[PDB]
């Protein structure tokens, strides 16, 4: 428009708009050397005339301590001048000051008054603030319906936080009936904007086919975008996609790197998967006991029951007497959380008196818990517990039933052989009873096998009436 000298002439003539603009020339330092003293002087001259935008600007300068000592209380006074005259940005900032108790005592109801005025003028930050207020019940009574309405207005204008909130609410059924498809649409808007959490959530939805068609390639790309921004969950989820070759060839070395990124942030899942790669190895990844133990221990300490079970198992396979005791303590923690492998491992520890005093009655209890969760190895051991009467009264019918369950479950060879051996011990009626019992156990405690069997079983025909 006009240069500095021409602008100066207008400002000195008393034009408030020119005074504010001149202030900004000094503030920004583009056409003239940055000079906060001169910037403030001209900002103040414009505000002297009650020029609303300049009053708002002094609010910013006092709020931020730019060219003046930071002073929230004074910022509030300036914002209120401009807010009372309807300037949306001043209303929003004043609302924030009240919400935070910056320069004024916290007043959540008052914050909502100001957010509402800014929101009614269509500012997306105000609309978001109203959404958050109704979502939190902060200065207003909680109302997820109202929250959704305000978030929608903000999200339509590109407000990313509001997109994520809508994604969340539609996923959880807050103020609206759960709809995974609509949830995914909102998270997609977020993800396309470059948002780490929108990418994370949409990736997870493509992984499991929630609200969208299952698609590991889309999942990989979205997890990658979120992981590159540092998200520890996205990092291990991407790692798993890569290790398992779900969207490409298996890439175990690349998986390792992503698991390590996750693990180093303290993510117990990342720590688990990193440890698991060192535990089991993969193509190009050597087994490493020390690393497996170290990373399982961090994961286990964070309550990961899979890590607890696997750490104990490493110690049981190869460990000192103290390591066996530690293993039992880990199995105990994981068994308490319901991890079937830990219940099984604890059961066997108690049968042997390995790392713990031998206790066959307690062994049978843990073994049954594991067997009921479908672990065929536990079904075999529980069968032998009944066969030999270890912490239970000997019962060949129960033995046969658990062995047949294990055999049918996942073609456990020891189940099959033990069943065949036990059968000779049974009368014809005991065998009938054991077969019925195994049918019950298979349906309840090997349900995947039950379903497979039911779909394949020979069925009888029915004769239709004729003539
Ligand atoms: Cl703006
Ligand atoms: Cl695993
Ligand atoms: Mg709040």
């Amino acid at each position: 428009n006009v240069n500095l000298e021409q602008l100066k002439q207008k400002a000195e003539s008393g034009e408030a708009k020119a005074q504010l603009e001149l202030g900004y020339r000094y503030f920004q330092g583009n056409e003239t050397t940055k000079d906060l003293t001169q910037a403030m002087d001209w900002f103040r001259r414009a505000a002297e005339q009650g020029y609303t935008p300049a009053e708002y600007v002094l609010g910013l300068r006092y709020m931020n301590g730019e060219g003046v000592p930071q002073d929230y209380a004074q910022a509030v006074i300036w914002y209120k001048k401009a807010a009372l005259k309807g300037l949306p940005q001043a209303q929003q900032n004043l609302g924030v000051m009240y919400h935070e108790g910056n320069g004024v005592k916290v007043d959540k109801a008052e914050s909502v008054k100001w957010f509402r005025l800014a929101a009614e003028q269509g500012r997306d930050s105000g609309q978001q603030s109203m959404g958050d207020a109704y979502f939190e019940g902060d200065g207003v009574t909680r109302d997820y319906v109202m929250a959704r309405e305000w978030y929608s207005k903000a999200a339509e204008q590109g407000n990313v936080w509001s997109c994520n909130q809508l994604g969340y609410m539609y996923s959880r059924g807050l103020g609206v009936e759960r709809n995974d498809a609509i949830s995914a649409q909102w998270y997609r808007k977020s993800a396309t904007s470059g948002d780490e959490l929108g990418q994370l959530h949409l990736a997870d939805m493509y992984y499991f086919g929630i609200g969208v068609t299952q698609d590991y390639t889309q999942s990989r790309v979205l997890f990658s975008q979120s992981a590159e921004q540092g998200n520890s969950i996205a990092q291990f989820r991407l790692g798993y996609i890569l290790e398992q070759g779900l969207a490409g060839a298996k890439e175990p070395l690349k998986a390792l790197e992503w698991y390590r990124k996750s693990a180093e942030q303290g993510n117990s899942d990342g720590q688990y998967y990193l440890a698991h790669l060192y535990d089991k190895g993969a193509e190009g990844v050597a087994k490493n006991r020390e690393q497996a133990i170290s990373w399982y221990t961090k994961s286990a300490e964070q309550g990961d029951a899979t890590a607890q079970a696997n750490l104990g198992a490493i110690y049981f396979r190869l460990g000192s007497e103290e390591e066996h005791k530690k293993a039992v303590e880990w199995f105990r923690k994981a068994a308490a959380k319901g991890e079937k492998a830990a219940q099984f491992n604890l059961g066997n520890a108690l049968l042997q008196g390995k790392g713990v005093k031998k206790d066959e009655q307690q062994a049978a209890i843990w073994m049954r818990k594991a067997a009921e969760q479908g672990l065929s190895a536990a079904q075999v051991q529980l069968g032998e517990i009944y066969y030999y009467g270890l912490g239970v009264e000997r019962d060949y019918v129960q033995a046969w039933a658990w062995f047949d369950t294990a055999s049918t479950n996942d073609m456990n060879l020891f189940g099959t052989e033990n069943r065949n051996i036990t059968e000779k011990k049974l009368t014809a009626k005991q065998l009938q009873q054991a077969e019925l019992l195994s049918q019950q156990y298979i349906e309840k405690y090997a349900p995947e096998a039950w379903a497979r069997m039911q779909k394949l079983k020979a069925q009888s025909a029915v004769k239709t009436g004729n003539k």
